[PDB]
């Protein structure tokens, strides 16, 4: 039989709106990531979606057909059980420009990524570029480019686009990134994509000597309505472990924590709690490691976790020393152009007193520029940000024409 383990690697699925990301994830895993009513109604990804699958290989069969997502080699004639390779999971990003920030949060959780371009659309589009550049900046460079919807066009049209993609990636970090043509909707050439995932998105080395840190993107509760108000199950916090590992019954804290109001005034206090359960999808475990999206059950009052209240938080061991900053210094670099914009546009230099948006881990925060130099800015934050390490990248956005657009990036200096 195949073992029941947690996913050991996270793969982002990103790209311009409507190019078929969620359908691609479904073609691979059998799962439709959209769980919210607004998503189903509007036919769009809004919150980060998630899906897992085992990956295995039929050792006596021919590739790529030998790659399977279930323990059966029948499809290639063998009666032998396929060799289990690993369990993987997908972080399904929204393509809509207005949801760029969400993509950025998701990118903090990715070990690698798939960029979806549509074969029946002109390359390249605004969020094709924006997501590409974001991936580069954040360091998600184990990339596969998927040419989706090939069922819609002839082979020569798809090839013409392929040439365009090669031209675009040339002279960049992605020059040798593979391009794999599929039909997500009708499930064509999906096995070449599995093969490509095994070849180009290896499970990263996980440094065990690192303190446990989890980035939070979800929070909620498994409390069915009508449940007795003093028999309620504790709050659940969802996210991804980016370093170290967590274990059931560990004492943890949520940083910055909860918003405290004294009269008018607003401060933040760390939320201390204990891990009551660890869950990956539908399976329970005794420990949680990087790779996958984990649901950490706690003893917290459900009202503290309801409706993704803790999005952007981090979780650490109770006694970890973690700076929670209302002011930050960033060693920065601006893009030449606002890549996410429909019309070509130059990036204006940072100006004192202007409001910027900062993506740090899974958090998104507005701040006012208090100092500008050539290589560094200092920012006064509207809400504090937990900074768990010395080498954390931030992505910098500016509001242009009422739209938050990525304009640069930097290192948060402590
Ligand atoms: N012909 C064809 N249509 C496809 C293919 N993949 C997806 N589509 C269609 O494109 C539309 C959008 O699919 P969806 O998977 O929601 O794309 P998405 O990129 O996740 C949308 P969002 O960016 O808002 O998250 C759907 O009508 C879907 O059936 C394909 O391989 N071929
Ligand atoms: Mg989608
Ligand atoms: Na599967
Ligand atoms: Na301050």
């Amino acid at each position: 039989a195949w073992p029941k383990v947690q996913p050991e690697v996270n793969i982002g699925v990103v790209g311009h709106v409507d190019f078929g990301k969620t359908t691609l994830v479904q073609a691979i895993t059998g799962i439709w990531t959209s769980k919210h009513s607004e998503e189903l109604k509007r036919g769009m990804t809004i919150k980060l979606g998630y899906a897992e699958t085992n990956i295995g290989v039929c050792e006596s069969c021919k590739k790529p057909e030998a790659y399977v997502t279930e323990p059966s080699c029948k499809s290639c004639g063998s009666d032998d059980e396929p060799k289990f390779l690993r369990r993987i999971s997908f972080i399904d990003a929204p393509g809509h420009e207005v949801l760029m920030a969400t993509m950025l949060s998701g990118a903090a959780l990715m070990d690698g990524a798939i960029l979806v371009v549509a074969a029946n659309e002109p390359f390249p589009q605004p969020q094709t570029r924006e997501h590409f550049v974001a991936l580069g900046i954040i360091g998600v460079k184990n990339l596969i480019i998927v040419q989706n919807k090939v069922d819609v066009v002839s082979k020569e049209e798809a090839l013409s686009q392929y040439r365009q993609i090669k031209q675009f990636t040339k002279g960049t970090w992605a020059e040798n990134v593979p391009i794999i043509p599929v039909s997500a909707l009708h499930k064509i050439n999906i096995d070449s994509l599995i093969e490509g995932i095994e070849e180009y998105i290896k499970t990263p080395y996980r440094d065990l000597s690192q303190k446990p840190v989890m980035l939070v993107i979800r929070s909620f509760d498994v409390n069915k309505p009508g449940t007795q108000f003093n028999e309620l199950k504790g709050g659940v916090i969802g996210g991804s472990i980016i370093q170290g590992l967590f274990k059931v019954d560990q004492e943890i804290k949520v940083l910055p924590g909860l918003r405290v109001e004294k009269q008018g005034k607003v401060s933040y206090e760390p939320i201390f709690t204990k891990i009551s359960s660890i869950r990956f999808g539908d399976e329970e475990f005794k420990e949680a490691k990087p790779g996958g999206l984990v649901a950490i059950g706690t003893y917290l009052d459900p009202s503290l976790t309801k409706a993704d209240n803790l999005l952007g938080s981090i979780i650490t061991l109770a006694d970890a020393e973690v700076p929670v900053l209302w002011n930050i210094r960033i060693k920065y670099n601006l893009l030449e152009r606002v890549v996410g914009a429909k019309e070509m546009l130059k990036v204006d230099p940072i100006r004192a007193k202007e409001t910027l948006m900062l993506s740090v881990g899974s958090s998104t925060t507005l701040g006012i520029v208090t100092s500008v130099k050539k290589d560094e800015i200092e920012v006064e934050l509207r809400r504090p940000v937990a900074v768990w390490s010395n080498n954390i990248r931030t992505v910098i956005s500016r509001q242009i024409a009422g739209r938050w657009r990525m304009i640069g990036w930097g290192l948060v200096e402590i």
